[PDB]
């Protein structure tokens, strides 16, 4: 690689370090804001519209309870997503903006971005053609050689967690799985379209799990459905681990040969874990055309701008029961979470 990308990636990691070995905690407080409406919801938590009272500026707060993130088991998943998000710097990654917590919740404070998720817009239109699919994958491409040269994994890559923005670029969201990882790991965690192989026959697996996960993304853009489905888990888990899959006709002869490469069931064989890593897929005759530092730099025109009115807009998000933030006169778990 030239000298110029190496440098790059050797100052990204001294200035990811730094933050992670003294994290910031206690940035703000749950007064200092007034609540708009609920985005979205989920197993332990939910993601929140507020505006802070002072500044008038807005902001995504995703709310934990700690009672539950105890009995579903996932203390070391919610402390891992705070510590590395307080440490990256990426264009294409959400920015945490304040991180704090009370006698009940974890907070998690980014800021807002108003474009609604990809998942809406591919089932809205129906697929992406492949110019449109190309110039979202290169911004995964590039942001997974960042995480992967700061031995993170981001493990939860789906439609779901790539907002677009302002400009019609994406910022992934949600790190409750993204792991710091020297060598190998062993957690089954995930979605289970997008599961590797590996994860599912319990064995140790590395970053490599990512890329087969990008085969997954960028198969459902082009086509308009994932590769791998069924009604029940066991199923779709038996699907994964064949070896077989079936293209549109549609698909480009280029686009084929990509997905054969990053949907390999043999990780040792699979594209982005070989001994050229990343470069593999960037050079690549599907991506002949991408353009990879006008990318990085913004420059490129977008495929579609989002509709929206303003800053606080939230009508490319949907509807959700308005429940209590209520906070108890007893602190929960405060032993658990002493490092958040
Ligand atoms: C950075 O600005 C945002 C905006 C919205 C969301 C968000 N909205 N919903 C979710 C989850 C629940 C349903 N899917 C994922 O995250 C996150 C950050
Ligand atoms: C009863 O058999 C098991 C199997 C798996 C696990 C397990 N899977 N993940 C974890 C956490 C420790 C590693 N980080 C998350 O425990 C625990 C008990």
């Amino acid at each position: 690689e030239q000298e110029s990308v190496k440098e790059f990636l050797a100052k990204a990691k001294e200035e990811f370090l730094k933050k992670w070995e003294s994290p910031s905690q206690n940035t703000a407080q749950l007064d200092h804001f007034d609540r708009i409406k609920t985005l979205g919801t989920g197993s332990f938590g939910r993601v929140m519209l507020v505006k802070h009272k002072e500044t008038g500026n807005h902001y995504a707060m995703k709310i934990l309870d700690k009672q539950k993130v105890v009995k579903l088991k996932q203390i070391e998943h919610t402390l891992n997503e705070k510590r590395i998000l307080q440490a990256v710097n990426f264009p294409f990654l959400v920015k945490l903006e304040f991180s704090f917590k009370d006698n009940s919740n974890l907070y998690m404070v980014m800021e807002y971005v108003p474009g609604g998720e990809m998942f809406s817009h591919l089932r809205r239109i129906g697929r992406f053609s492949e110019p449109h699919a190309r110039f979202y994958a290169a911004q995964i491409v590039l942001t997974f050689e960042y995480l992967h040269s700061l031995d993170l994994i981001y493990r939860d890559l789906k439609p779901e967690n790539l907002l677009i923005d302002q400009q019609g670029y994406i910022q992934v969201t949600d790190f409750g799985f993204a792991k710091r990882v020297k060598g190998r790991t062993w957690t089954l965690c995930g979605t289970p379209e997008y599961l590797a192989p590996e994860i599912i026959l319990s064995k140790g697996y590395n970053k490599a799990v990512d890329w087969w996960a990008l085969g997954v993304l960028i198969y459902e853009m082009a086509a308009g459905y994932p590769p791998f489905f069924a009604d029940q888990p066991i199923q779709i888990y038996e699907k994964i681990v064949s070896g077989k899959v079936r293209f549109p006709s549609h698909f480009s002869s280029d686009l084929k040969d990509l997905l054969r490469n990053l949907l390999q069931v043999d990780l040792t064989k699979r594209f982005g874990n070989l001994k050229n890593g990343v470069n593999d897929i960037k050079n690549h005759k599907w991506f002949a055309t991408t353009d990879w530092i006008a990318i990085y730099q913004r420059k490129v025109e977008a495929p579609f701008i989002p509709k929206f009115k303003g800053p606080g807009d939230t009508s490319n998000f949907d509807d959700y029961e308005e429940e209590e933030i209520r906070v108890s006169i007893n602190e929960k778990c405060g032993k658990e979470f002493t490092e958040f």
